[PDB]
C-alpha cells in the first residue's frame, strides 16, 4: 500500500495509481509570475457548516492522515454546480522541519494544511463515483502557521489521542466547521488540479484561501507527534509524519485569484 | 525513453528505475531547519581544472542534456580519495520561465545549475562502474541566476547551435574550469543524495557552493532555445527545456555546510 517515505512513497504512487504520473497534478507553488486576477471568482457560500451540536461526526485515523466525516447536506454554494462535503483531513510536516503544507506560496511552505473535500451532487450520487468524473470534485484548503491558540482546531485535535493508531476511530460532536476558515475568506486561489493522494485523479477544482489561520506551537506539536500509520499491533511502528505531497511542475497554466492587490 | 514532461516524466521514472522511488534522491531544497554546520568541510583543492586551449573537449547533446566530456587528469582533492572529472552537464527552465536550477534554496529556483560530474579513480576504472558503489560519484553544483554576461560559460554556450539535435557532438577547445565556479567556493553544502535523473543511483556525494555565478538572459534564451531532445530527422521533434526534477522528501538527512553564517 502507499505512503510518504521509503519505496512505496510518492515518486511510486503511479505504478498501481497511474492518474500520479498524469496530467493536471496538484500540489503546486502558487507564486506571483503565474497568478492572474479574475473577477468572475465571486464569494463562496458555506451551507449547512453549522453542524448540530446533537450530532456526531466519526472521525477515523486512515493511515494516511486522519479524517472527519461530514454530512451531505453540507456544501458549497457559488459553483455551477452544488459541491456536497465529504470529509475533512489534514497534512504536516515533523517537529524538526514544521512545515508540511502541500501548497507553497512564492516557493514557502505552511505549517500545515486542512482539506474540506466536497463532490459534485447535482451530478453523482457519492464522492466515490464522482472522484474520477469530470466536474466531480472541489477541495477547500486553509493554509496553517504557528501562532496563536485556536479554539475551534482544537475541536478535533482534543480527540487525536483516541485515533493513535490506523483503523481507530472516534466520534467528534458537530461544531461549525466554517469556524476552522481564515479571514476573508473571499480571497482566494482558483486553478483545476487532482487529488494529492491516490489515485490522484485530475477532477478536483481547487479553493485555496489567500490568508492562514494559526494554531498554536502545542496544537502543531500534537498533530505532529500523536499519530501512527501503522495498526497498533504492528511490531514496526511507523509515525504518521511529513504527509504531503511534493509540488508538481505547474507550465504554461494560469492560477486565477480572486484578489488583485 | 524517459523525459521531464508528460507520460515518460518524472513521476514516472520509477515503473523502469527502482532507485527513482527509492531512498537517498536528490535535488533538494536547501533551507534552515535542515543546515548544520560542520568545521570538517574544509575547501576542495580543483587540480588540472585548466585545461589547455590548444586541446578539445567533446560536447554532446545526449537527448536530455548537453554535456562536455573532461580528462582524467582533471580531479578534485580535499576529499577522503582524489574524485576524478568524468564529465559536465546543465539543467535550465525555459524562455518564459527561466527558473530551472535543480537544487533551490529557501523554497526558490535559480535560472540554470551547472553539475560537474566525478568519479572516485582511487577505486574505479571509470564513472560507470562508480555509479553504483557508496560514495563512488561526486557531483559539484553551481546555481546560476540571471545577470551579467559570463565569457566563461560562453565558451561553452557558442557551440550549441552544433549540438542541436540528440547524438550530436562538437568539439570545444579547453579553457579553465574553475571560471564556471563562484565566489568563495569554501563555502558549499554537502550532503548525500542521487542522480537526478534515471537510473536515480543514491551514490552521489553532492557539494552545492553557496554562492550563485551569473549569465545573462540572451546566455539563458540561447540555452532554452537552442536544443531538441529528439534527433535530427525525428518527425515529433520536443524541445530541451525544463529539464530539471523537482526537489525531494528529506528522508531524515541533515545537509551540512562549510559556513557557520
Ligand atoms: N488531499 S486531497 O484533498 O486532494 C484528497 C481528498 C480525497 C482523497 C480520497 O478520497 C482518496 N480515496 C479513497 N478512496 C477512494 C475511492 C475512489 C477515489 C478516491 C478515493 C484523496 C486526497
Ligand atoms: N544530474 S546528475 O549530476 O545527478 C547526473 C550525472 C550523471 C548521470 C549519468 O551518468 C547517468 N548514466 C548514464 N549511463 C549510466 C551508467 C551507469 C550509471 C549512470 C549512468 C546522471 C545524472
Ligand atoms: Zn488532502
Ligand atoms: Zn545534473
Amino acid at each position: 500500500k502507499w505512503t510518504y517515505f521509503g519505496p512505496d512513497g510518492e515518486n511510486s504512487w503511479s505504478k498501481k495509481y497511474p492518474s500520479c504520473g498524469g496530467l493536471l497534478q496538484s500540489p503546486i507553488d502558487l507564486h506571483s509570475d503565474i497568478l492572474q486576477y479574475d473577477a468572475s471568482l465571486t464569494p463562496l457560500e458555506f451551507q449547512g457548516y453549522n453542524l448540530s451540536a446533537n450530532k456526531q461526526f466519526l472521525l477515523t485515523n486512515n493511515g494516511h492522515s486522519v479524517k472527519l466525516n461530514l454530512p451531505s447536506d453540507m456544501h458549497i454554494q457559488g459553483l455551477q454546480s452544488r459541491y456536497s462535503a465529504t470529509q475533512l483531513h489534514l497534512h504536516w510536516g515533523n517537529p524538526n522541519d514544521p512545515h508540511g503544507s502541500e501548497h507553497t506560496v512564492s516557493g514557502q511552505h505552511f505549517a500545515a494544511e486542512l482539506h474540506i473535500v466536497h463532490y459534485n451532487s447535482d451530478l453523482y450520487p457519492d464522492a466515490s463515483t464522482a472522484s474520477n468524473k469530470s466536474e466531480g470534485l472541489a477541495v477547500l484548503a486553509v493554509l496553517i502557521e504557528m501562532g496563536s491558540f485556536n479554539p475551534s482546531y482544537d475541536k478535533i485535535f482534543s480527540h487525536l489521542q483516541h485515533v493513535k493508531y490506523k483503523g481507530q476511530e472516534a466520534f467528534v460532536p458537530g461544531f461549525n466547521i466554517e469556524e476552522l476558515l481564515p479571514e476573508r475568506t473571499a480571497e482566494y486561489y482558483r486553478y483545476r488540479g487532482s487529488l494529492t493522494t491516490p489515485p490522484c485523479n485530475p477532477t478536483v477544482l481547487w479553493t485555496v484561501f489567500r490568508n492562514p489561520v494559526q494554531i498554536s506551537q502545542e496544537q502543531l506539536l500534537a498533530l505532529e507527534t500523536a499519530l501512527y500509520c501503522t495498526h497498533m499491533d504492528d511490531p514496526s511502528p511507523r509515525e504518521m509524519i511529513n504527509n504531503f505531497r511534493q509540488v508538481q511542475k505547474f507550465d504554461e497554466r494560469l492560477v486565477y485569484t480572486s484578489f488583485s492587490q
